[PDB]
């Protein structure tokens, strides 16, 4: 049912300093492919029509990714690189893209609140997709929607991690359902020591987020920043469904440099243009310091 | 010695689409260090003062890397990143830097053509880096400067590439002199089959060019580098090469940049043991 995803992407990335001064880590290389075109393509195989990305007046380059590039894909075409083509191709026509610009970084409420102008009457729903999370296979978000279809109100997302490694992350306080990747979201609590952690569900960064989380943003209490969490636990507070689907796959984390090498070596080694070569690199120089 | 290096960054990196439709390739991190900075920090640390930057219009971007960030700095100093600040700081503080524009990539010829607008009559010779090879330590533009005291001319550069393995390269026709690592250069030959390579030498991403250069690259038929090198020696240019004993990476393709990234960042206690870790695992499994 959704039709609107949106992409936060307004921070600086200062983990990627100093390159992230001048390139937005959004459009920093998976192998050959930028992050937001890894998540404007899980958002359109869900079903996304639109995607709003939320941005600063700096980054508003990321816009220009999903343009046409006419002369190139000329040059392209008479050199016979047709693969090389259809790469550029793809991520113009994925779908219709919007930029709303948050003047100042104040966290991902914020963001999220700066994307409803771009929004419609049909806009009952929405899909949040957190760029430093690549979440395989494609598909999360659909089963979210089945969740929403069910029980109505908001669905969330975790990662399935021990308690004595989850201390980085928010951590749902849940109920079971029938069914056992769905749970009831009763509360988050952010950064629990190992035992103090209410469940092994850490929060990870997808969200189908009904249109009452415009008002509730609107209405909690702002920070020295709207903190998305205290957006959500004011609906459940309220008596708004709010459910986590359980993600069973594998994930990419490329919040950090070194979360980002895995994903691109990870991927890199299922590629035959690069994979063997790089697999034999690797196995001597592991061997050594 | 030269005082001005320049590096050729106008073409795309057309292995790197689609990220390059939007991105320089000259910016992509290395880790978390843009390419460009390293091939500056390696001119800095080989006596250049001033980098000229050969791009198109749409990668001029590049220019503003080299520039402060007054309102990042203020910001990552305020949050107590002494270190992230540090990092900011290093590449506008390491030399002055211009760009020179070239409309079309016509090629690398071309690209050294285009920067002879930025020099001076002090630059009787000048440095210049490719900035897709990394040859590591640094330290080869010093080693070729000290040719270029002795012999005068032009001064190229080497890697030492078995004839079974040297065939993606171009490789030099040599002479001896009295160090083992430079040899007189007579000529190159393009991408020769083992059995027919002249040497083992094949050619790198580092020069130090006479001005004599430019006239050249203005009486080649069209413009590659290697025939107006190769222009120059015809008419009684010395040409010396220097040998590469060292580690390079190759930041062509996405395969050798993962290379490099890889190579670094095990080095680095940040990354390194838990990407070992992790490398060992991912390794043994498809
Ligand atoms: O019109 C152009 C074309 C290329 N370049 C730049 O020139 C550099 C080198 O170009 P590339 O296509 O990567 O050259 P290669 O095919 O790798 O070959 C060159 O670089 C090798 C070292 O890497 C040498 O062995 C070769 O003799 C030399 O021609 C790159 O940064 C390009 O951006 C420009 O600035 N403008
Ligand atoms: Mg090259």
């Amino acid at each position: 049912t959704f039709t609107t995803a949106i992409v936060p992407a307004a921070g600086l990335g200062t983990r990627f300093l100093p390159t992230t001064k001048s390139v937005p880590k959004e459009l920093l290389p998976v192998v050959d492919t930028p992050a937001i075109e890894l998540v404007a393509d899980e958002a359109r195989q869900a079903g996304a029509e639109r995607l709003v990305i939320v941005t600063s007046p700096a980054k508003q380059s990321i816009a220009a990714y999903f343009r046409p590039a006419p002369e190139l894909e000329r040059s392209l075409e008479e050199k016979g690189k047709t693969g090389q083509l259809a790469k550029i191709r793809r991520a113009p026509e994925l779908l219709e893209v919007e930029v709303a610009i948050q003047e100042q970084a104040l966290g991902l409420g914020h963001a999220v609140a700066c994307a409803e102008p771009n929004l419609g009457p049909e806009d009952d729903v929405v899909a949040v997709l957190l760029p430093d999370d690549l979440v395989l296979p494609h598909g999360i978000l659909e089963r979210m929607a089945k969740v929403r279809a069910e029980h109505g109100g908001s669905v969330l997302c975790a990662f399935d991690i021990p308690k004595e490694e989850i201390s980085a992350y928010g951590v749902f306080d849940v109920s079971d359902t029938d069914d056992a990747d769905v749970k009831r979201v009763h509360g988050m609590v952010e950064k629990p020591p190992a035992e103090q952690a209410p469940s092994t569900f850490a929060a990870a960064g997808r969200y189908l987020l009904d249109r009452a989380i415009f008002d509730a943003l609107r209405r909690i209490e702002p920070g020295a920043e709207l903190q998305l969490t205290d957006a959500v636990a004011l609906l459940i507070q309220e008596g708004h469904p709010v459910h986590v689907v359980v993600h069973r796959g594998d994930r990419h984390d490329l919040g950090n440099p070194g979360g980002f090498l895995r994903a691109a070596v990870d991927f890199a080694l299922q590629d035959p243009d690069y994979g063997p070569e790089l697999r034999a690199w690797l196995t001597d120089r592991i061997a050594r310091p």
